[PDB]
């Protein structure tokens, strides 16, 4: 499902990612749009062989289990497909765990260098939440 701006910002809230970590809800509503286009369905094949899954692109080397990435690690405990679900509740608990080991953030590539340092507030401006 693609889903629109004040409405994935309502359903990023009601999962408790308001302020997760530090990060405010226009945080992630910004590295959603650069990662995925809003698009629960978004998938990317890297150049080592794994693939980013879903509204937040999370990888399948260390996150998720797609079956083809060799030498590769499940740590969100979920096969790759729960996180194209128009149900966004698998990549929010994925995300709190990427979020958490350390380098926030900053694990998203779109997040540094799209939404970093810019006014991530006007993500979520105009929506009732
Ligand atoms: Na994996």
């Amino acid at each position: 499902k693609v889903f629109g701006r004040c409405e994935l910002a309502a359903a990023m809230k009601r999962h408790g990612l308001d302020n997760y970590r530090g990060y405010s809800l226009g945080n992630w509503v910004c590295a959603a749009k650069f990662e995925s286009n809003f698009n629960t369905q978004a998938t990317n094949r890297n150049t080592d062989g794994s693939t980013d899954y879903g509204i937040l692109q999370i990888n399948s080397r260390w996150w998720c289990n797609d079956g083809r990435t060799p030498g590769s690690r499940n740590l969100c405990n979920i096969p790759c497909s729960a996180l194209l679900s128009s149900d966004i509740t698998a990549s929010v608990n994925c995300a709190k765990k990427i979020v958490s080991d350390g380098n926030g953030m900053n694990a998203w590539v779109a997040w540094r260098n799209r939404c970093k340092g810019t006014d991530v507030q006007a993500w979520i401006r105009g929506c009732r939440l």
